[PDB]
């Protein structure tokens, strides 16, 4: 499901990032011995634009988006695509394709995915002089159910997605690579997601397949907001910092620290964690009701979504549709 | 530097593998959203096909091969190309391209790349169901010096490859990816190759970037091969149990067992590790004469080429060559 056109942008040593342009939509071209194909030389992004009421296209953070891309280049050695040009390509393609940005304002949205990856053909094993960038989108958001619907959650004990010195901080195409096999094993024991634990002790947790997770302890103006803190194996997920902020904003204490499977486990058996969500851009925030770790399973509160929960989904979508103000500054006219 | 053909064949969830076919070396297409070019699913194969004396084409352990690539490809929740159809495909891209098979018998041989990558459309995070095989080759060896030039290596101390419960021992692109970045802080020291180090402890000596790794313990009789053992992220070298195998058969005591690099540094600085040697399908053995650990940098005896190391090299070659009798059965007609 993707839209009429694209945005192509090339790279070469002597020239740099260069000959942008937008064409429609279709195949591509490589050389059998493109890096890409062999070494996975690659990263992308992924961001939405949205329709507002008054008929602007507006953005979300996307300077975040650009930076981010630009940080996982860095660490997969690929030479960064400047944030200007990254800005500018999104206004390229809703200039073209604005009438597939989907109606106002609901759970629907265009997903705009940029992304890099590795031409030079040549299998010796050391980065490319040569890549290409593309800006391709989706519609997005139909059949949500208002986004929340609770999802069971499997942890993975036999899988590692990332580890410390590694590429888990970098949103790059291996680390997804890397969990497929684990996300089978969730599907036949029920489960909608995984949740990942830390390389080195196999304990602490670091995130969801596809967004990160944050833990609502107590209640009332007592509640407490605690998410794994940046271990260099989990993604800074854009969601997760606005979240952050909102949370501090309404009056809530946040913890960014480590936090185990034991102490989750423990926490939630005696009432004191009483909500569990997952964040990321494509759902917005995703209340968690089971886990099931090895042979247990167990259930967040009464397995519903949680009041803190569901008002910080509200606040951000709020914002994100233009019915709250934009305090941060998080949001731009993109069309 | 590619031949004239290439081998493809198609994967579709209804088909399994089919349509294989040789067709001349060229681009291939791919939508953008092709799961590859996002999310990194592909593994890949790297063996040699060599002329003989006689004019008759042969491969190295060429059935490993084809299990590797099953191996990797179960990882990374890619359907197994039937080891049957793995070996055909050699055969069939040497029957038409084997006069670019180089003279015999010194370092020159052919290349030969087999590789997988998922092919379907559309940015959900999940297995393919559709994929392409190609089978690509390239001449190799020439101006390499007898491949017993010895390298200085980097130990990479901030940079981790692989780790337990990871893709490290599955040959597949994104651990390549992973390492591009450590490759580049070796060549600024100046250092030919880099030893990684184990993801938990940071200590125990894995791989070299794209070779196994061992150390020769004593001399004469008495001399004792180490090498560290599958840990699960290091990738089982067909070299690497060849090599194994060949110390067996000339009466050396071999061991594979954990070892770090304090114990290297140590044991080398005493006198007790008298070689160090990296082994691989394009170099086969290549001496290792110095390493540089942080700010401190060793040597290995007096640098020179180690006479264990040099005799191994001399029967592996010589069996892939068809001048020392094939007591495993390791060799076989390609053409
Ligand atoms: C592994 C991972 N973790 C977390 C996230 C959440 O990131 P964000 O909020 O920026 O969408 C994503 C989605 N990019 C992800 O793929
Ligand atoms: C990371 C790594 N380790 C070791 C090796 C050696 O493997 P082999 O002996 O099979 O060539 C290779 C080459 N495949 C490699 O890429």
């Amino acid at each position: 499901y993707h839209t009429d056109h694209m945005v192509s942008i090339d790279y070469a040593e002597g020239r740099g990032w260069h000959n942008a342009r937008v064409i429609p939509y279709g195949p591509i071209e490589l050389d059998p011995s493109a890096i890409v194909l062999h070494y996975a030389q690659e990263v992308f992004e992924g961001l939405k634009a949205y329709r507002w009421a008054d008929g602007s296209i507006v953005s979300f953070r996307a300077d975040a988006n650009a930076a981010r891309l630009r940080s996982s280049a860095r660490r997969l050695a690929i030479p960064e695509l400047p944030d200007a040009v990254f800005i500018e390509s999104l206004r390229q393609l809703i200039a073209v394709d604005k009438a597939w940005v989907p109606g106002a304002g609901g759970e629907e949205a265009l997903y705009l995915r940029p992304f890099i990856f590795a031409t030079e053909p040549g299998l010796g094993v050391r980065p490319a002089t040569q890549y290409r960038y593309l800006l391709i989108a989706s519609p997005a958001g139909a059949y949500f159910k208002g986004g929340i619907a609770p999802v069971s959650v499997w942890v993975s004990t036999e899988y590692v997605r990332a580890c410390p010195g590694g590429t888990g901080a970098a949103k790059f195409g291996g680390n997804y690579a890397a969990s497929l096999l684990a996300q089978a094993e969730a599907a036949e024991n029920g489960c909608d997601q995984v949740v990942w634990l830390d390389a080195v002790e196999r304990r602490y947790i670091e995130e969801m397949g596809g967004m990160n997770i944050f833990f609502v302890l107590g209640s009332g103006g007592s509640a407490r907001l605690v998410t794994p803190e940046l271990s260099g194996s989990l993604l800074p997920g854009i969601t997760r910092d606005s979240l952050l902020q909102l949370a501090i904003d309404a009056g809530f204490a946040v913890e960014e620290r480590r936090i185990d499977i034991d102490e989750w486990q423990k926490k939630a058996a005696a009432g004191e964690i009483t909500e569990v969500f997952a964040c990321g851009t494509a759902a917005v925030i995703t209340p968690v009701a089971r886990v099931r770790h090895g042979a247990s399973e167990f259930r967040i509160a009464d397995g519903q979504p949680g009041e803190v929960t569901m008002a910080l989904r509200d606040t951000l979508t709020g914002i994100q549709r233009g019915t709250f103000a934009d305090t941060h500054g998080w949001m731009a006219r993109l069309g």
